[PDB]
């Protein structure tokens, strides 16, 4: 088995996925849905270990099923050091509202039409390169917000990211049900009149309240623990353990999009 699909980066095990005698499911990397590798996988002392000694490792995916985990491999020194020259542990700087009210303003006029030429940058309206894949949900929601980011920035506003994190699903079918489940979600969120609303494509079809936003990730029985609020420069933010992830040149975000580029969104649940 051959792929073209990797991440660099830390596994953590999964605690509340579904129970298998066959399959062990892990977190990878700043992935917001779970992986999972075959329990007689010559690959899964190499995951545990890496696990134990607190280090990130290259995971390679099934490119036929992408949840899968087909093999892992330690990194080189190098990509070791670029890997690490993006992270800190650092609290977040905001607990509350309040704190985020101390360019971040938005007109009414301003936050549609920003909505909308981000709907228009999606993989699906407009295929190209650096397009936006809003169309695959199961994952790639950081590097959605962080492009969204650069084109803000580009027009002189910026944002904040706010993160949800929990036993987060959504219904994304409009007919039927296609639920997916992530442990986080994150988007852009930008003040107008007053109000800090999220920009979200990959969930609404425009601006919505926070509420808003958080209740979409509440479908059957799924639950929200907690949000964080931080500066959009953050590219990841963990709130257990502090990791903070930074992408300052794009790298990642780039090399995200791209990789989700031609991706559909595939049902967790049915």
């Amino acid at each position: 088995q051959t792929s073209n699909d990797y991440i660099i980066g830390l596994i953590k095990k999964c605690d509340d996925c579904e129970v298998s005698t066959s399959k062990t499911f892990f977190y990878c990397g700043i992935k917001a849905g779970a992986s999972y590798v075959e329990n007689d996988s010559p690959y899964l002392n190499d995951i545990k270990e890496s696990i134990s000694n607190g280090t990130p490792i290259k995971i390679y995916f099934d490119e036929n099923e992408p949840e899968r985990i087909i093999s892992v491999v330690k990194i080189s020194n190098s990509e070791e050091k670029n890997w690490n020259l993006n992270v800190k542990y650092d609290e977040t700087p905001f607990k509350t509202i309040e704190d985020l009210n101390r360019s971040f303003d938005f007109t009414t006029t301003e936050a549609v039409n920003f909505f909308n030429a981000m709907k228009n940058k999606s993989c699906a309206i407009n295929n190209q390169n650096l397009c936006i894949p809003f169309q695959y949900a199961n994952d790639g929601c950081y590097a959605r917000a962080h492009m969204m980011r650069q084109h803000m920035n580009y027009a002189s506003k910026d944002c904040y990211k706010i993160f949800a994190y929990g036993n987060l699903k959504v219904n994304t079918s409009s007919t039927g049900v296609c639920g997916i489940a992530w442990r986080y979600h994150v988007a852009p969120l930008i003040s107008v009149n007053g109000v800090w609303n999220v920009i979200d494509p990959s969930l609404f079809n425009q601006p919505v309240t926070i509420t808003t936003w958080l209740n979409k990730m509440k479908y059957n029985g799924g639950t929200v623990a907690t949000t964080s609020y931080q500066n959009s420069s953050v590219y990841y933010y963990d709130y257990v353990s502090n990791y903070t992830q930074y992408d300052n040149n794009y790298t990642d975000t780039y090399s995200t999009l791209a990789n989700y580029r031609y991706r559909q969104t595939s049902c967790s649940f049915l």
